[PDB]
Parts: C-alpha cells; structure tokens; sequence
C-alpha cells in the first residue's frame, strides 16, 4: 500500500524590472501578480501587497493570477481519482506511463480504519496482477500487448504525476475538488495541495477556509469562489 | 458482459448563410461554415483558384490556416470503450467531454483488440471481472455494516466499459486523428482515431479526405495526412 | 459610418441515435445539452417529473451547476458595425473562436455620440484627415512583398475603424462573456454588443439563457445580470 | 509626439525545488531541471546508463513528447509595442496577459510606435508624429465637448470614464501599449514558429526574434533547434525542422 505524498517542486522566480518606480514587500508569484495588476493602469505610486492581492480578488480581477505557478509531484494516488483530476483543464500533467510496472495499491480513506476491508483490498490486487501475467505470456506469441494486459488491474492501483497550474487554476480546482459535492480521495488531494500553496502564496488563498466535518474530513470553502 | 466499440454521430454544424453577403458556395454545413469564416478576413466573397468548396477548403489547410478549422464542430456518443482507453482520450485539450458517472453500476467489459480473436483470452479476461465483482459486493456489504460504493469501486479494473459524448471542431478532430491513428498510438484509442475518420470524411469529406488509411500486416489500421 | 450588426450564422444540428431509448420536445443544442447530461447517469426513461422537459432538464442542470454539460452546444455569429477597440476587448476571451477583417485589408460611431450630429462630426473628419495620412504614407513606402507599405500605413487609422468579425463559442463561453460584458462595469460598445448577443441567443436556447434580465440605466443604455 | 523604442524584460521564470526524497540529481536548475524531472517521472527513470540535463532535453525533443515542455514557464513585461502588434499576440491562446488599460491615456504627450518598414526614414516618421498630435488634440476636443454634453446626467464619475472612452476613439493604431504576457515553453515555441516566420509582418517578427533570444540564454536545449538567418531585407527570420 501507498500513502498520499504531496511534493511542491517548482514555483515562480519574480525578477522585477529596475526601471519602474516601484517596491513590494513580497517575493516570488505574490509579487508577480501585484506586479501584473499595477501594469494595467501604470499605478506604480492597499498599500502592501496582501491588501494588494486582497482587493484584487474583490473587485474580481482574477486574471492577474494566472502569471504565477506551482507545481507538485504526487504520489499515492489511485488511477481513479487521477481521471478525475486530469478532467480539469488550465492545468499541464505528466502521469506515470501505464506500460510501468513495479503491486502497489492506493487504500480508500473509509477502508484505511480496517485490516479486514484492506486484507480483502490487496488479495484482490495480488489476484490481478495474477491474472496479468497470465494474460502477457498467451498474448506475445510486445511493449503494446504489455500496456494491454492491464486491463485487468483495478482502479486503486497507485499512480504518480507532475501537476502544473497557474494560480487562478488552483483556486478553481480547490472551491471543486474540496467541497462536500467531491468524493473523499481527490477532497484529500485538494485539502492538501490547499495546504501546500498556502504556505508559498498565503495572500493569494486566504479566502479559503477549512471546515473539518463531523464525518471526520475537511472541507474547504471561499465567499469568492 | 463483453461490449463492442460504437461511435455514433450525434451533432454537427447547421450553417445558416447571411442573405446581406453576396456568396454562395457548393457546400452545407460545418463546410460552408469554414469557407465563409476564411473569407469573411478578406471579403472575398465575389472569389479562380479556390473558387469550390472543397478547393477552399484544401488551399486553407495548404496554406496552414488551421484556425478557421476551429468553427465548424461535431460530437460523437462513445459506448464499448474501455476506462482505461477514455483515461488516454481525455488528456487532449480543446475537445469536451460528458462521461458516463463513476457512481455507474451496471458487470460489463470491453476486450482489448489484440484480444478479439482469442478465446482463451477472453474467457481470463471475463472471469478476471466476475471475481472483481464479487469481490466489489464483498467490500460494499461489509463497509456498510455514496461514500461506502466509492470505497468498493477501487477493485473494478480497467476494461469495465464506459460511455462518453465527446464534441470537438475540426481542428481538434484533425489532430487527435494525426496523433492516435499512427504506429505508435495504442490499439484501442487506434481503433476509435479510425472510427471517427471513417464517420468525419464521410460528413465532411473536403476537411477529411486528405488522411490515407492502410492496413498493417498486423491486421490494424493507421491513418496519415501530407 | 457603421452600425452595429449581429448576424447568427451556425448553430448544432443534433441527431439523436436511434438505438438509445429517449426522446425530447426539442432540437439542436439544447438536445444535444440534454443527452449529454443523460449520458451521464444513462438517465434515458425521465423518471423525474420537474425535468422530464428540455426545459426543466436544462434548468436543473445550472441549478445543480453541471455547466461542463453546456460545452457541447455551439453558436456562430458575424459581427460587423464594431470598432477595432471593441474587438480588442472581445478577442481576450478565450475559450472562443475567431476569424476577423485580416489587417491587410468605415467609423463606428461611440454610443454615447450617437445622437450628437456636431460630435459625430468631429470623428469623421477626423477620421477623414487620417484616411488621407493613410494615402500620403501608403504612397511614400511604396516609393507583391510591397503590401509591408499598407502594413505600416495602417499605423495612422484610429480606434473608430470597422472590423468584421466571426465569433463561435459553446454555450459555457457565451454565458461568461454575456456575465463579464454586460455588466455595468463594460464600456458601453461592448456591453451592446454583449446585449444583442444575449437576445439573439436567448431566441434559440431560452432555457440555457433565461436567467438573464435586462433592465435599463439612467442614461438609456441596457445591463443584464443572473 | 514621443516614439516608443521596444523593450522586452523577462520578469518571471521557473523556480525548481528537487524532491530530496527522489534518487536523481541533475547539471540545472529553474525550468530545463523541472522538464527534465517531469520526463523522468512519466517513467521513473531516476538513474542513467550514464556516461546532461541539455541531452535529456533534446531526447524529449527527439521522441516528440513536448507536453512535458508544459511545466516550465516565463513572463516577459513587454513596452514599445503598437496598439496593432497587441492586437496580433494577444490572439494566441496558451498564453495569459495583461495589458495597460484601453482607457490609459498618457498626460505629458502622445507615445507612439514607429513601424519598422518607416524607421530608416525622417520624412515619414514625421508625417505620423504629426498626424498622432492631431489625434490628441481631437482627443481634447471631443472630452471636453462630452463631458459638457453629460452635464446632468447622473453619476459624474461615471461620466468622466464614458467620457474618456469615447473619445479615444480617435486614438491611432501605432499608439504605444505595453503588456505582461505568460506562456510555458511550449506556447512559447509556437509564437516563435509562428511570428518569427517570412510570413509575419516585421513589429511581431521582431517582437518574437527578440523572446527567442532571452529565451535561448535561459533555456537553450529547449530552443536550441531554432536558427536565426537574416533576410536580404537586413531583417531576421527564426526556423526550426521541428
Ligand atoms: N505517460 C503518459 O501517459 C503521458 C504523460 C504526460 C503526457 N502525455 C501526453 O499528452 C498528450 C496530450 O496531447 P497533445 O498535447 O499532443 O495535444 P492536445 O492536448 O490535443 O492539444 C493540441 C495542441 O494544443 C497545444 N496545447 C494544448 N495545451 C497546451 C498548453 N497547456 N500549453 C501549450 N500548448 C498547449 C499543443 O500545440 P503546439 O505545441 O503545436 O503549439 C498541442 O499539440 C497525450 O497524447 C499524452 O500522450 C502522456
Ligand atoms: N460524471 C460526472 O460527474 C462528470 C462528467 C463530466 C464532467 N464532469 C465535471 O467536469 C468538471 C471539470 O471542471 P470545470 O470545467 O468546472 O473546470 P476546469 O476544467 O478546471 O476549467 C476551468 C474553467 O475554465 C472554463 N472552461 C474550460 N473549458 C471550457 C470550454 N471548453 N468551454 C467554455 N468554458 C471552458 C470554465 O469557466 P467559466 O464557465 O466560468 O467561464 C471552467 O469553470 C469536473 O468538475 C467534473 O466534476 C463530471
Ligand atoms: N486574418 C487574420 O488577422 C486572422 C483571423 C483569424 C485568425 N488568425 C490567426 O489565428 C492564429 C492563432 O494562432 P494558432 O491558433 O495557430 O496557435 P495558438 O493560438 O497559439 O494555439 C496553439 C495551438 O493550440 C491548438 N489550439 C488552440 N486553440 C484551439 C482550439 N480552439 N481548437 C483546436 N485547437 C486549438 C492548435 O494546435 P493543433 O492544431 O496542432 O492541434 C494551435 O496551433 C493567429 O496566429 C492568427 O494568425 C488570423
Ligand atoms: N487592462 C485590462 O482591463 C485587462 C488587461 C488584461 C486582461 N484583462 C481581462 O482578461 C479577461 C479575460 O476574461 P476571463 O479570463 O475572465 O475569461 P475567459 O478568457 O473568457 O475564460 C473563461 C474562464 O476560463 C478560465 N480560464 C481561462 N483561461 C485560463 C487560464 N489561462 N488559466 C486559468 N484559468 C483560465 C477562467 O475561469 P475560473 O477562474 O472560474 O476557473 C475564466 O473565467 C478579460 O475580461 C479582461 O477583462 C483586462
Ligand atoms: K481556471
Ligand atoms: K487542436
Ligand atoms: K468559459
Ligand atoms: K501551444
């Protein structure tokens, strides 16, 4: 079994042009973007750049936050929630090759309690890849035939992927994937990432709140979004 | 419990030419669409070269004005075709997708093509998803004693056949037919490239018929376009 | 001088498969929504009175904000009567298709001048002096590749200068850009531009696009909001 | 009238951050390391035969797998453009912009952008400095006129930005604009393909030759395939066989 494994590994170098007379007390994507407001209406001269970004958002000038990116590497994700993660668009993925094999399994958060739901979970794995070996040597007598065999495996099968998305994606895929309305692997995911931008980008997702429910997991929820 | 591949043709482009604009044109639809969209940037509406549709149609791409392409659209409904397959068919930008719900319970299958003519394989592969199941109504009932069927979905595997409605323009169509119709291209997602080339020559041959479609000694079809 | 003109030129032609078991009390693109929606769920009995209707489908569709289901249907306008500025604005949305009055190739008057023959006046004459700087240079760079004269002349022509336009977007981007545009927050060309968008398209999909209202300003001009 | 000379300042790039936990080093940093890791992970394939980041960069290049070019990104604040060059960039889509506001109209004098076909010749640059003061004058004329004729209507600062925004339109297209635009290296590769190129009319030609070149220093496996011939106009044309 995998666990989820949620690694920043890129973000934004903000390098600010010499030639126009202006400051901020912020680095990075959170200086791009006020950066990129201010171009607009040339008003180099919400005074610091949190009050900046937070009135930018109010007044609803989204745009601006598409200049700045994170990407992450996650690991411990099931092939089904990454389905339901490449559905969103605005956002570049690179995914583990399905034709790569190692069985290594994702455990649903509602069976991660129980040794008899995970017993059952990895038998059933063990009996897949099986059959997988099984369905390869009648099949060659290649490298697609090995990407075919695989119909067999199910979807806890654990993937990993580079993701990529400008601010203004995130914060979208986040008010999504970290409702009530979203099942509780890509809520997981989302709560996470959430996390994660929040610590490089505070400013820019301090409209979201986290509500952790009495049915044990958390919610995220913003009035803008 | 074994599902064949249908692609059927559900939508395509009512053209509705504008009487204050002297042309006409020897075409209908996504087409007309096309030719009129290329001559709206020049008002060349009066047109001896690319003076047909399909003449037009041709100089465009010729002339590598592929985003006049981007007006006309069509959209299939996708049945037979495999979760895995459709994983693979929506990392393609600027198509839209409405897919059958993962909360979906039918147990049916859709066989890998280079498993099509095996018996053996198929009888591994169809044994292989009753297992799955039973082991999903295993997990279901015992994790009861929405959330709990999401849990349980985790053994289903990857030839559980979905159903997707898929709309694209034919610039969209265009590439996702270059890219999944060649030799390189996985056979299922091969195998839908030349089902829905087969279907867009024939309601739009002049964007379509440039893609030449052979045969493999392998038995499968690629498609390839100068 | 130029007006405004919105001409729909395209719109979806759907084609229900005969082999599914629905049927709906109407055609083209909100059809096409409908069964796109259904799909998901392979809802194809209407076992729900409230949305056994296109109508109440669709209006349950936003409701429920499964807005991704409205990317399947499209609508094409030509668009003339609109000023280089105007078309500015519209070209940064995304999401849409455009093909526009190539730049080697008439004013539209500012709405709030319309009425006002002495400021109407003022840009045209205007506009008369920098048609003739125009000739003056086009003449001067002169003095086949010699279309890098227009190209450069070109730099003189004002704001005010006609463009022709063709627009294509699925209902989603419509939706968008009618919200964005059609706020009080718009200049006021855009923003009838948007409108008369908005009425043409409520005509052929009144369900997707009757939680728009119209009301008027102070001023005469139009703002519509959901 | 002032002429605008063009500017193009990368402002924003890449910052790679390894995954300590991942058995991979590599000979870069910013966006070339990340597209080399993103490569790498599609297939895990941490360790190397053995015996450079560059060489990774052009087998991704070799086997077509471009995507992976998608992760890294660079942000350039481009001023000296025309109000019809923006018009011409901002119609690629892959790319995020923002541009100085349709309503800003510079207080001290006119800004505008001399085409390049007109830049080697005094008589012509002039005749488009004279006709870009007539403008503004009009410009005067046709606010004021406006802001008169709104007298009574109701909100005065809506009516000044009404105001304002009818009457520039009077404004020429050669007026001076400036804009932030985005792109990751595969939006960029096709605006150079496809601006750099005979085909383009000179301001973007130019615009594209100059990005291409900034983008060249920070990262040149990634565009090293394209190569800059000069034409027998003086003028620079970018091509790659990719
Ligand atoms: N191991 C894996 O399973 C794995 C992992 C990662 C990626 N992938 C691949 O990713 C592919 C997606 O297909 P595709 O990208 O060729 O075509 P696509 O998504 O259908 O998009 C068509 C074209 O639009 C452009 N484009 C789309 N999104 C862009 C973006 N975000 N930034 C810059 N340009 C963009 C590219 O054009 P131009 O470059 O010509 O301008 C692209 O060729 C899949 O075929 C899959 O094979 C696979
Ligand atoms: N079985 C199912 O439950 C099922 C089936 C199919 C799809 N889906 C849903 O599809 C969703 C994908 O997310 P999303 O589309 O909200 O966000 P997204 O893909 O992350 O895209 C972000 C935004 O870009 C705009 N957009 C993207 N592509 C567009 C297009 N082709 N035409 C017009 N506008 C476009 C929309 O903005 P605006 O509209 O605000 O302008 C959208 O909200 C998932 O949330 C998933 O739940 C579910
Ligand atoms: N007369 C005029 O002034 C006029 C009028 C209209 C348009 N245009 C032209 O339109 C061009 C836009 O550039 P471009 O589209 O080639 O590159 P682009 O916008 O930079 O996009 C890059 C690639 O993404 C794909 N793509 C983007 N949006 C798409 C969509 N909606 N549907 C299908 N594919 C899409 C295409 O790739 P693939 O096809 O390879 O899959 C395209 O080559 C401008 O360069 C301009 O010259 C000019
Ligand atoms: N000086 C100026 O006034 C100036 C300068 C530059 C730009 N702009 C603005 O740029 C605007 C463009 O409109 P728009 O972006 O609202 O809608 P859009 O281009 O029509 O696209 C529709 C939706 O798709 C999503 N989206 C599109 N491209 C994206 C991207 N590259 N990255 C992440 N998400 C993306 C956003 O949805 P979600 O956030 O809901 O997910 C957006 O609301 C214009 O309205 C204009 O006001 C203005
Ligand atoms: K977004
Ligand atoms: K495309
Ligand atoms: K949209
Ligand atoms: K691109």
């Amino acid at each position: 079994t995998a666990p989820l494994r949620v690694q920043l590994i890129a973000k934004t170098d903000f390098l600010a042009p010499p030639d126009v007379p202006w400051t901020t007390d912020a680095d990075g994507g959170p200086a791009l973007v006020e950066f990129a407001g201010r171009a607009c209406y040339q008003s180099w001269s919400t005074a610091t750049n949190a009050g900046y970004l937070r009135h930018i958002m109010d007044v609803g000038h989204f745009s601006v936050l598409e200049h700045a990116s994170v990407s992450f590497y996650i690991t411990g994700i099931s092939r089904s929630c990454t389905h339901e993660l490449i559905r969103h668009r605005h956002f570049s993925y690179s995914q583990l090759s399905q034709r790569y094999v190692p069985s290594r399994v994702v455990v649903p958060p509602g069976m991660e309690d129980d040794a008899d739901l995970r017993h059952i979970l990895t038998e059933a794995a063990d009996a897949a890849r099986a059959t997988y070996s099984e369905l390869l040597a009648k099949l060659e007598a290649r490298k697609q035939a090995r990407q075919a065999a695989r119909a067999v495996m199910p979807n806890a099968t654990e993937t990993r992927i580079v993701v990529t998305g400008n601010y203004r994606a995130w914060r979208h895929f986040i008010a999504m994937r970290a409702s009530e309305h979203a099942d509780v692997e890509i809520r997981r995911l989302a709560i996470e990432c959430l996390r994660q931008l929040a610590a490089v980008a505070p400013a820019v997702f301090a409209d979201f709140e986290v509500t952790t429910l009495a049915d044990g997991t958390e919610v995220a929820t913003s009035p803008l979004a």
